[PDB]
């Protein structure tokens, strides 16, 4: 067997060596084919049909470019051929956990289905790179190949889920612990899976992406930091890494957690959990799952895609007809109605425990206008969006390490301040959304003033359109104006 | 109520009027989503994940492009905002009839599954459009913005289909015939459905595009043509236009018809046919249909798309056991494989009638080789494509109309000879693939001797590969040394 | 005559009314192919070899889109032909003034080689549009199209340097005050002349442009503002009109504020001042002006271009031996050396009146550390950058008008905290970049003690690479550590 | 010193080796800044304003990029450092001998100026290249990074102009062949130079490419043919290579030869020459040449740019004064007009030796015509244009080696029977483009009559618009009818 030459968009040619072509052409990688990778942002922007195959060959492709542009660089890394495999691996295998409409299945559905579990598509990914090395005989592969697969294995579920329970990882030793910070890098999220969806989902969406990998790659050394080895951006870069995460936030911003985008999730997982009773995924010794349950065994996970949305749209059962018609509504296009958005202001946070009460809340505001009809609690929907630069309230780039022209070997910090006093001074907040189900003219009226009461009773900041969709309410506050 | 807006990556932002909108937002329309435009080349080229629906926005957009431009230049045509509407409709929905994967359906499926009927793409779009109108009251809806609907429905099904039967058309008289000229030309094929995939394909596939839509829309005009007023190009243009059937001729060899992305839609269409029993689709009154009869009821053809593929590979019912197979050897890249592809010589062409004895051709070839097994005619798939300009023998560019500086009125014709002598002599020609349906590395040595001695027996064009793959047969012929 | 098409990298086919062609097609126009839009930046990004010629047109151009776009939304604006092709002609002419390597000529050049005068390009460009205007009869030719060359005139000019001097203009009255706002915008700086850099130099630079102006039209209308009929965005909108800001910020960042390229246009600067006794420049009545006193004569000013640089380069003149010599230093890239960059901090603010006094400062400091050679006042250059949002302290997202969907007629305002909290909270800050005229190893190593010992004592920031090039002064400083 | 990275719109980052940049850095690359790829194609297509200089880097790059392929895929080979260097070198190289506006110059100019000299841009790039090496001590860097000054300057040489006169190489032997057709390709003209102007020239043009050379140094492998070792593409590449020509032939007919770019060439030309005996260019020893001399010393070469076109615009020297008239009458477009085009029938051809001879045949037809005014010999431009796929009659392609999936190491050839019956029967054709000095519509109205006349008397094609600009004269020829 011998290379295989796939040319995509994004990248161009990519030479996968024959070890990963044979990963590849299984059934368990196959089906990232039929999952789409914004999910619900397709319904939004028609030209993000892209799917998780593609993205996952990317992600293989920028592990490998990155593993070997740093062995090339520095000989006394001592990388090899065996250590180059396995970063592709795992970069083309980090994305094989997810589910149907990706974000939407691990963010939205599962832990409304199965609260008590906790479940993350990189834990998926680990169980179902396991299941795809055995149902598909890929050991012998790996030793044909030049790998050790006990050592190997390991390594490549580290990179993809960190410590499998001091040094802590068993798969590579500390010398060569710069090679964990490629495929997904738990240290600062300076990883090549955001590299290839911003320049993926950029071309799929129709907005430019501003973030230059390659030169990134260019810039990219190995330094020693705390007695380890770790990858180290060149000092005048820092901007540029500034402008990565500004560049994650944009495309939240725009696209992945657009108003409607969010709500067609929405929707979509409500009519997941009204099906799931009913439909039955068949899975290891012919047993039946179901879409909650499908994570339990990888069998049945396998044939877990977008496709369920298809079956409960086509369905005829009496039992689906609740969750059927909802996923009729979409297409038709009558839609839970955009009310409004606001945020918190100053120190206060809105935890997850707290969404619940949400919507009891804005039905609870006592607007002082006359209203023909009365909104209750299941009425509302009210999205909280949590938009970060990866690690909570935390500066990433005060994680990252640096090294100067004048002496390429030495490791350094570059703190905010050193840099430009345009740049945000905040690294979370959040955005509050809500939505009315009641889609009339009269409710939607209604639904607006109870919403910029209970933002005026909050003191949560003025809707954008206050002025206009509440004139009555919005005198009120002083602060507002 | 109002127009719409949507971003899209080949044109970006692309305005709907509301009429439009509620068209798109239908069970029929939305449908659409779940149909790659390119079918089995998606498993050869990993950008093209683009369906049917985000092609038919662009198509209605470039549609209004078009008509648009020709009335700002040229206000004496008369061409009205409910001409343009019209216009942008069929463009819209001249894809509405496509099946699964595509061009497979219509191409491969049917014609194998259902030989006695006569059925294209162009007349399921216009029945689908047919049940769209009933279906979602979009009569009325016409009417609100100033159509006519008896005749502008028949407008749009005549842009889509042509005539549906001295001036042939009925939604609109000769003075308006250069409309008929926009959405699908039936005179030349230059039409603005073309220009949307040319530009669409080329994105997703990673293969740039030659052609400019935009000059040649601002080069167009409308001149008086044999008593009918038709589209001209500027004179300049014709290298431009020649240069335009060069692209697709291009896109087709090296996507459309890659050897690969062919062989998986005929196995994907064997496994449909061995699926065909035993899938069952509810149409109109509870009934139901099989794949191959979902055409006969536009109720059961509006839930008739890729999810088949899908439905067959996640089944569990035993009769559904050999189609699931064929799609499982899809999953592993078990595909048949590729023997190679020769042409026919001189006047010789094959004919449709003859497609099904060329198997046995090819297995009936006697190659003075020695070999450890022999094949038979069910081993051997023979694929011939025939490769044009659109119209068969005929040049397109005979079937332009040109305009000149001087004279911007004064219709002209321009002959191949009046611009390069560099360009085709011939305008159609043949590919003839063939494949082995056994996969061993003994059964395929077999396949490629009886390939080039069936060649040669033929007098057909000696394989590019035929003294590596064949070296003890190719010294035979004479004509090819 | 007619109209003329003219094929552009970014902007595809632009049409140019006859007119238009008219005021190009002039010896006043075309002098802007030989002036580069990123003067030095070249010597940095080979890709930066456009023009202000090019550049002209696409700013004609996308003038040309916003009113006719804001005209077809809005009949009830009254916007005439005359006045479409006055805000044409205004964006065609608002780069006219510029002088050799753009903004190093007025940035750089004049302000030292004419220091009581006060010149800016926009000054330049009336007057060069009075030149053109009255040296190629085009008054006659604006009246055969309809224009009225008094009040047109007028306008043109205010459109781009603003009033000539309750209502300041009298080109046209408040009820097109709107129209004011698309050439060169003083109420925000929103305009189209950035809309065009930003994806022209992108598109040379080789760096992606993140703005999407054609969404911007597309979301623009005209709102009544205080009696005035302004330009009002989209409310949603806002989050991008930040970001055109950031992306012009970063632009700065990355390419024009280049360490490099600012040098050499410091050096180039330099060269001219040596040679501008010299140098001759032939203008009106046989008279000879110099670089510095051509921008007092519009006839010996169209004769000023880049290719002095070349004049000087090429000269063999004894007297012209010394700016040779630079511009010769430059091919050989022998160039002054980059020492570091610094910003104060606190209240601090740099004065142009202080700018001399900072080299001296630098010389002057005292390290502690032994040094071989003594540096002196004159071996260092300091380069002051002030990077704002175009408004120096002030947010111009705080001067733009806003309208929303359920009430487009309604002009509104947005602040800041309605929109993100991670948002500069400053829109204005200082780059302090050093250099030293000495190259030698020696005399670096000092002037890097010389830098960062001033940056302490001046209790500006940290140098990024500080604890590599001056270990020894960096541990003193106590806010550092 | 340590390697630089530049970052180019084409290649994105190019890193170059130290004694790349040694070579970069000097007078003789720098001068190449001032040269216009397309000459004066900018002033038909404002976005190529791009230089050899930029050009030159990305040839240097590309020729990197294959040589290191070839070596990494083959280390058989024996490729070594050294060895890349040397390609890169004349990669970056092969274009210092071109003059003002680039193929103007060698193309026009110099053959009128001094017929008696046969001179190419290939001898110039070696002049110049000695030129460059002897004047900035270049020979000891060479040896520095292990250079062998004597065979490698041979070997680089050589590879630019040919052999310098069985193998005819004296810089490396025939296991070394391959080497010589990635800069400057003899044997079928396949090399990296055009690959940078097909993707440069496109960028800034505004026109799309759509050859893929990444695609092809991917394929491409190291055979042996006739005791040499060549490169050799993949069998199934010949269709990309046919269309790599077809690229060319088509950037050809739109952008290089268009109609106006050549006028504006041809008048630039007449202004140089009339010029000639007036401008001063200082060479070695202070003595002074003429444009058409400064190609026998390279010092003055190397000041012999484009600015000599703002030298003779810019002069007041009475002198200059017919050169100067020249130029302004281009800046005002007041340029001969393009009367029409036409090409020879059957095997008729059109040799240099008679083109002088061809605008006195245009003056002396008689077209049955009444006119106004009579024409002169002295009042036509006829200009003659040979388009071929770059071997005058043959097919490039019957000069290309290929190899087969199956016997990667064995060379095979391909005919163009063996590809599609859709490519060119012919492969060199002659375009006849007629211009007239006389710019008034009397004269113009002559011109036609005369410029069709001539094309009938000839047997010529019938020009596009002859039925429009010529009504009395078309119908007279029968074979047009
Ligand atoms: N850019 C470009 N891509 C192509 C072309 N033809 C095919 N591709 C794409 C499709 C695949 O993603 C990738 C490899 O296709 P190939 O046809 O070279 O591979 P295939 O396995 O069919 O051929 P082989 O097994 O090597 O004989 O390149 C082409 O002409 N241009
Ligand atoms: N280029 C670009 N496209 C966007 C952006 N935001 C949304 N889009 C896309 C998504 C859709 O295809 C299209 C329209 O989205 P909008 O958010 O403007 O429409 P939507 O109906 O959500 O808002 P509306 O009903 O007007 O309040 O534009 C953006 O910031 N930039
Ligand atoms: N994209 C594209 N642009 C072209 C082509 N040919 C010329 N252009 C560019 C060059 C100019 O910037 C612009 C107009 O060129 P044209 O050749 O159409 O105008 P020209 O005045 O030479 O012809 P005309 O006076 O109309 O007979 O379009 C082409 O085939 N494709
Ligand atoms: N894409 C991109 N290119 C850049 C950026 N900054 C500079 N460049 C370009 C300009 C040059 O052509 C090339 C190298 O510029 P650098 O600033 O990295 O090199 P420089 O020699 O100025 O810095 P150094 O000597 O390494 O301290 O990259 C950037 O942020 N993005």
């Amino acid at each position: 067997d011998t290379m295989k030459v796939i040319n995509d968009p994004i990248h161009g040619h990519i030479e996968l060596h024959p070890l990963l072509v044979r990963i590849i052409d299984t059934p368990q990688f196959q089906r990232l084919r039929y999952i789409k990778q914004l999910g619900g942002g397709y319904y939004v922007f028609p030209g993000a049909s892209h799917n998780r195959f593609e993205h996952s060959l990317g992600v293989g492709y920028l592990a490998g470019c990155l593993v070997h542009a740093l062995g090339e660089k520095q000989p006394e890394l001592q990388i090899s051929e065996r250590d180059v495999l396995c970063v592709q691996i795992a970069g083309l295998c980090r994305n094989l956990g997810h589910g149907p409409f990706s974000h939407m299945f691990d963010g939205r559905f599962i832990p409304l289905a199965r609260p008590e579990v906790k479940w993350t598509h990189e834990q998926g990914s680990v169980m179902m790179f396991e299941h795809l090395i055995n149902s598909n005989g890929i050991k012998p592969v790996m030793e044909q190949y030049g790998l050790i697969p006990e050592e190997d294995i390991c390594f490549i579920k580290e990179q993809i889920v960190g410590p499998l329970e001091l040094w802590p990882y068993k798969g590579r030793p500390e010398n060569k612990s710069f090679l964990y910070e490629i495929v997904s890098n738990k240290r600062n999220g300076i990883d090549v899976d955001k590299w290839d969806y911003f320049a993926r989902d950029c071309h799929h969406l129709g907005i430019q992406n501003n973030f230059d990998y390659k030169r990134f790659i260019k810039f990219a050394r190995v330094c020693e930091v705390d007695n380890e080895l770790r990858i180290c951006a060149r000092d005048k870069e820092v901007g540029n890494l500034y402008d990565m995460f500004h560049t994650r936030n944009s495309l939240h911003r725009r696209a992945y957690q657009h108003k409607v985008g969010n709500i067609i999730d929405t929707m979509i997982t409500d009519a997941f959990l009204k099906a799931d009773d009913y439909i039955e995924i068949t899975g290891a010794g012919g047993k039946k799952y179901r879409i909650s349950t499908a994570i339990d065994d990888m069998e049945a996970y396998t044939k877990l895609t977008d496709n369920i949305f298809l079956e409960i749209l086509y369905s005829t059962d009496p039992k689906l007809k609740d969750a059927r018609e909802i996923l009729k509504q979409i297409e038709y296009r009558n839609l839970f109605k955009y009310v409004g958005e606001t945020q918190p202001t100053g120190q206060i946070k809105i935890k997850r425990e707290d969404y619940e009460s949400l919507p009891k809340e804005v039905a609870s505001a006592k607007p002082k206008v006359l209203l023909d009809v009365k909104l209750k609690a299941e009425d509302f929907i009210v999205d909280v969006i949590n938009m970060d630069y990866g690690m909570q309230e935390k500066n990433p780039i005060d994680h990252v390490s640096f090294y100067c022209k004048t002496a390429p070997n030495r490791a350094i910090r570059i703190t905010k301040n050193q840099v430009s006093q345009l740049l945000p001074e905040k690294f979370a907040e959040q955005l509050i959304r809500v939505y009315c189900k009641k889609v009339d003219r009269k409710s939607l009226y209604a639904a607006r003033q109870y919403f910029v009461q209970w933002c005026a009773d909050r003191n949560f900041t003025k809707p954008q359109d206050g002025d206009v969709i509440a004139p009555l309410i919005t005198p009120q506050k002083k602060e507002w104006n």
